[PDB]
This record gives C-alpha cells, sequence and structure tokens, in this order.
C-alpha cells in the first residue's frame, strides 16, 4: 500500500548526477501494482492500457509476468514487437482504426479487436480476415461506445462479415472511486450476453475496462484490494462461464514515478512568490491541461510556509501550474518532488520552446536503491 | 495577401504518396511574410520567434533572409548551431533561463539575454560576464515583465554586476488586432529612456516582441501593411536614435503551413454526424488547448452541408475537435484540409497513444509546386 516516494537525501544524490528535470520509476512498484492486483482480481486477466506509460523497461517487465497489452495504434504494436511480445498478447482497443495500426496487426498477428460502429466492421474484416472482435457498449458514470440496443446487431452484423462475435466490452471513465458503475456495466453486459445465447450466438469473453484509481493532491478516497475483491465477487456472480479481463492504465505506473525538478528562478514581487521550475505544463504536467489532474508536490523546506505560485520555464502565459499553494521559501537550486507522476505525464510531454523530454531514469538501476537494499537487509530479518 | 493553400486537386496527388496525417509548408509564403515585414516595418530588426515553428528548412531559409533568432533553451540554440547560425545571430529571450541554456549560450557565444527579475542578474553574470541584457517590462492589452518602476533599478543592478545595460523589451499579447498597445508600449519605453540618459545611463536597443496576427476560422479583421507602417511611423516619431527589433512568431509562418488529414471512422448516430480524423487534440491541434485557437477546416464536399462533429484518432473523450459543424456528408478516406496551421501547432505535438508526429513536407520540393510554375509561366509573361 505505499506510494514510491524518494526521501529528500535520495533527491540530493540523484541531482548531483543527473541535471532536472528528470523522472525516477521503480520497477518493484510497477510489479508490485501488477501482483495486487492479480490478488485481489484474480478472475481478472490484465491488458496493460499502455497509452499510460510505455516505457519499455516497464512493458519488459509486464511481459515478464505474463501480462498482456491494450494497443491502440502502430507505434504501440511497434514498440511491444522490439521487446518480443508477439500479436497474440495484444488487444487493439481503438475502436476507431487507421491504415497504418490495420496493417501493423495484419502483420504482427494482432487477431482481437474493438469496435463501436458500423463502419468499422469492414475495415477489420479486409485487414484480419478472421479475428475476434469485442463490441464496446456505452455505460454511465460521447466519444466512444455503441448504445446498448445497437449492441446484438453491430455483432451478428460483424459474423456476416466473417469475424469472429467474441464478446462486449466497456470503460467506467477514468479515476473511478465508486464500484457501482463496474457492478451496473457487469448486469447490462449480462442482459446483452443471455439476449445473445438464445439468438444463437455465443460470447465468450467480456472487457471491464479500466478507471482504477490512483491518489492525486488530496490523496486517495478508496480501498482498492475491497474495491476489486467487490467487482471480483460480482464476477463470480455473474459471470461464472466467462472470460474476463481488465485495461488498466492509470493505474499500473501512477504510483510508481516522481518527477524530480528545480527551482530556476523566483519573483518575489509580493504579495505571493512566484518559483519558476524547470518542468512545465508543456511537458510533464500536461495532465493539468488534458487529464485534469492535480499531483502531489513536495518542497522540502524549514521555514514556515506561505501561499506561493508555481510556473513552467516556458515563455507562454499558460505556463502557470499552482496558484495560492502553501510553501517554504524556496531559492534557486532547490530541488521540489512530485509523486504519483506515473500516468498521463510524460506521454503528453512535448519540446515546445525546444525542451528535451524530461528523462525516466530505473530506480532499481541505481546506488540509492542498493542504499535502501543494503538498509532493509539489515533491519528486517 | 494570400494564404498558402492547397487546391483539392492538391491534396489528392500528396495524399496518393504519403500517408496522412502530413504538413505540408510552403518556403515561398515564409520569404514573402519575411519581405512583407521588412517593406512595411523598416526600421524594425527581425527575431524569429522560432518557438513557434523550428522546422529546419524554415530557419535554413529565415537565416539566409539575415533574419536573427529568438531561443528560449538550449535545444533552439542547438539546432541553429547545425544550421550554422552563429551565437551573434541570438538573443536568449527567455527571462528566464536553466543551467543547460546558460552553458549552451556561454558555449555559442550568445551575448544578449533578456530579464525581468533580480535573482537573473547573478545567472547571467556568472555565465556570461560581459553581456548585453535588454529589461522586459510588463505592458497592457503576469507571468512575465517587471513593473515599469523596477526597470532602471533592474538595469542598474545589472550594470553593478558587469553586465551591458542594452535597453528595455516588451510584449503586448499574442493575437493582437489593434496598433493601440504597440504604441502604448512605446511610449512608455521612451519615458524609461529619457530617465535612463539623464541618469547617466545610455540605451541603445529597443525590442517590441511579437504579438502580429494570423487569420483564424474566422479570418483577419486586420490589414497588416497599415498596421506595420503605422508602428513604423510611430517608431521614427518616438525613436529616431534608436535600434528597434522585433520577434515575430506566429506571423512569419502561421499562413504558410497546411495539414492533410483523412477521416478514418463515421458515427451517423443522429442527430449529429461524427467525423473522426486521423490528427487530433494531442497532435496538431493541440493549439485549442494551449493556444485557445479555432483552425479553419476544409471538407470538399458536394451535397448540403449539417452540423458535424470531429474528433481525433485518440482514446481520450477530450479528443473532440469541432462542434455543430457545417459539413457535407463524408466518407471514411475523404481528405479534409486545414489552413493557417503554422504556428503553435506541430511544436506542441505528441506521441500520445503512440501516434507518430505528423511530418511536414516541403512543398517546393514537390511536383505540386513544379505544376504550379509551369501554370504561373504559361499565364504570366
Ligand atoms: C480501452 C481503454 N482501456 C483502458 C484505458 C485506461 O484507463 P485508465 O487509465 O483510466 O485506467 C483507456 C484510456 O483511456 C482505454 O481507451
Ligand atoms: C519573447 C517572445 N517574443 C515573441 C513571441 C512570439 O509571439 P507571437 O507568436 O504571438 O508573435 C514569444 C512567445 O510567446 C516570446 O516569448
Ligand atoms: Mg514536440
Ligand atoms: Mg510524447
Ligand atoms: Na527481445
Ligand atoms: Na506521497
Ligand atoms: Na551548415
Ligand atoms: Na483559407
Amino acid at each position: 500500500m505505499k506510494n514510491f516516494r524518494l526521501s529528500e537525501k535520495e533527491v540530493k544524490t540523484l541531482a548531483k548526477r543527473i541535471p532536472t528535470p528528470f523522472l525516477v520509476a521503480s520497477l518493484d512498484k510497477v510489479e508490485e501494482n501488477y501482483q495486487f492486483m492479480r490478488r485481489h482480481l484474480p478472475r481478472a486477466g490484465v491488458f496493460y492500457a499502455m497509452k499510460a506509460n510505455p516505457t519499455p523497461e516497464i512493458l519488459s517487465l509486464l511481459a515478464g509476468l505474463g501480462s498482456h497489452f491494450d494497443v491502440a495504434s502502430a507505434g504501440e504494436m511497434e514498440i511491444l514487437h522490439e521487446l518480443g511480445v508477439d500479436g497474440s498478447q495484444m488487444i487493439y482497443a481503438n475502436p476507431v482504426k487507421d491504415a497504418r495500426g490495420l496493417k501493423a496487426a495484419a502483420d504482427y498477428n494482432v487477431r482481437r479487436f474493438t469496435f463501436d460502429d458500423p463502419s468499422e466492421i469492414d475495415k477489420m474484416a479486409k485487414a484480419v480476415p478472421g479475428a475476434d472482435v469485442l463490441v464496446r457498449i456505452a455505460v454511465r458514470n460521447t466519444k466512444f461506445g455503441a448504445p446498448v440496443e445497437e449492441a446484438l446487431d453491430l455483432l451478428k452484423a460483424a459474423q456476416d462479415a466473417g469475424l469472429h462475435a467474441m464478446g462486449i466490452c466497456f470503460h467506467v471513465g477514468s479515476q473511478s472511486l465508486s464500484t457501482a458503475a463496474y457492478e451496473e456495466a457487469l448486469l447490462v453486459a449480462r442482459r446483452l450476453f443471455d439476449e445473445a445465447e438464445e439468438m444463437g450466438m455465443h460470447l465468450t469473453d467480456l472487457d471491464i475496462g479500466g478507471g482504477f484509481p490512483v491518489p492525486d493532491a488530496k490523496g486517495l478516497n478508496v480501498d482498492l484490494a475491497a474495491m476489486m475483491e467487490a467487482i471480483n465477487k460480482q464476477i463470480d456472480r455473474l459471470f461464472p462461464d466467462t472470460a474476463v479481463w481488465t485495461e488498466p492504465g492509470r493505474y499500473m505506473c501512477g504510483t510508481a514515478v516522481n518527477l524530480v525538478t528545480s527551482v530556476i528562478g523566483t519573483k518575489t514581487r509580493g504579495e505571493q512568490p512566484w518559483y519558476i521550475l524547470d518542468e512545465g505544463i508543456y511537458g510533464c504536467f500536461s495532465g493539468i491541461m488534458y487529464d485534469h489532474w492535480t499531483y502531489p508536490l513536495h518542497c522540502f523546506g524549514k521555514g514556515n510556509k506561505k501561499p506561493s505560485t508555481f510556473g513552467g520555464p516556458s515563455c507562454d502565459g499558460i505556463d502557470v501550474l499552482y496558484r495560492d499553494f502553501m510553501a517554504p521559501e524556496l531559492k534557486i537550486g532547490d530541488k521540489v518532488l512530485v509523486t504519483e507522476m506515473g500516468s498521463y505525464t510524460s506521454v503528453s510531454a512535448t519540446r515546445f520552446n525546444g525542451f528535451y523530454l524530461a528523462p525516466t531514469i530505473i530506480f532499481e538501476d541505481q546506488p540509492e536503491y542498493a542504499a535502501r537494499l543494503t538498509e532493509d537487509d539489515d533491519v528486517k530479518k
């Protein structure tokens, strides 16, 4: 249940060697998150929604743990391919596919697809003649998902075009707090499954999507073990027959990555001090824009705190990260730490203003980790 | 006064060879924009604010026309450096600088800097001991610019630290419609310049920044030749003595680039049809988010039009580009054209969902341009 968190001392030593900004990712935490899911939701096979974090070391580890991968483009398939993951470990789960992506699915023998529209059926059919498809249905909690009444018709239309109608999928939405939606959506899919059998169509797989929460600036309301055991139980209650899958994205790596950034300018105009950092809204803090997210920031200061503004290194007036944030006095060259940074962060970073992408350093390859290990082998036994 | 615009026929031929999405940039239009500025604002030397569009061919052409470059990071300096632009053609105009950027300015002999804070003075002083600095003042039309009363004190403090106090700069804000702000800001700087001379400080350079407008979805209200001649005149009226500079960004390349994107999915659910394109809010249409911008889209349809929704290829529900847009019926594989796409577009694109960055094709290297040239040499003489 710990979030991966560098101590102040670890930030000092790392920053002596590696110029800021940089990200630090713990493979151990990614392993722990995966195993925790497998323990509390044993009925659900895992399609890592790699769109959240595609770091190759992270992908190699999950592949090694037996995870499967949800891929949304040619590029996601391509990077998996260079790590020796085969198309049989993938689902092309973008409901609307481009030419490049259909080619790649064909070339790497990807054989599972999701879809939510009639227009999609011929693209898939031509590209991958015999192919398992799941229909995506729109559940409650716009752009994606077929209305629940179209669902059986879309699967039948898919069989008439020579594709194998394998099942149903859905996604409750990202950062879900309550299990209700998961259980509502499981019922909605239950109805459809019955209606299908009697219709002379036998559906074998259910994909319940992602949405498992991660802690943000205010932390986490939910207990995840319960949440997962609950939904696991109501899977058992409803789908004894059926092969069920989940597509975690945010959950897998969100609590496994920290950002380390230096203060590079101060603006003590008053009333409120502005601290300018070396990572900004055009880099890792892009999730403020695209993910409506608020990240936990840690300032390492002795003095009393005061309302402070943080901004990014760019020349754009939009590059403001925090306002009215209670912070001690910082000076140029101080490090701040941002935790819970592994998801929908570096995947939307840019080279706006010519800045370099912040690199991801694998913590387990560093002496700070060796130091944690020697500290742990002494105290625990 | 023409915007660069591919005909329907040009889109067909290009799309036969180059898979969508891709961007098409006309060097001739970039030349025409530069020369137009030099003609109507002859008093202002040009620091191309490359943050808007850093395409190397575009930079090589401007360098060749004698433009200078406004650079905001190490990476912007680095790419200029590989094109053989020397540090003497650059201004490091980011008011708050990182370590990498000060190193690079030192290594490439960049000798002009802007700043707006006291904390910045020692960074600059250590890094580039003898160095021209301009103080940035905050004008009217938050994050950047010193209050007008601090300005002379910041320049004096900069001289006490061994830097050469060269002048003042400002920026009215992006996409300016009226010349007032330019002329207000020119007066504010005039006062400061007088106050400085009598203070035993002689200021040699004025930098009036950017903000010259580009046409958007609704077009352009302003006449640019007038706007520029006006501001040129009021420079002549106010600054006979002084070396003046401008920092166009958006203006230089905005009207010189088109995006070509294919329709890859349809959603005729009703009432409104959704057209899913292969370029999205995580790519070129990122300016919708970071630049509050609305781009002109051209659908090439015979049939009557109807309110339509456009979205992007990603799996995120935020990836919606237009709503209620009057469009003819499109089918999968149609091309749409987006004009006025050269600024603050590809510079904020990402590889979210593993999509590839849309590439920039130089129009003048293509047979479509040869075809335009043979058509023009016949008709005109
Ligand atoms: C099909 C699918 N599954 C899972 C996810 C990831 O969901 P989350 O990151 O909220 O768990 C996405 C991305 O939004 C997706 O498109
Ligand atoms: C110093 C400076 N000049 C010019 C510009 C570009 O202005 P615009 O693109 O609105 O002309 C910028 C970027 O916002 C900048 O920071
Ligand atoms: Mg980029
Ligand atoms: Mg990226
Ligand atoms: Na391998
Ligand atoms: Na924490
Ligand atoms: Na060269
Ligand atoms: Na036009």
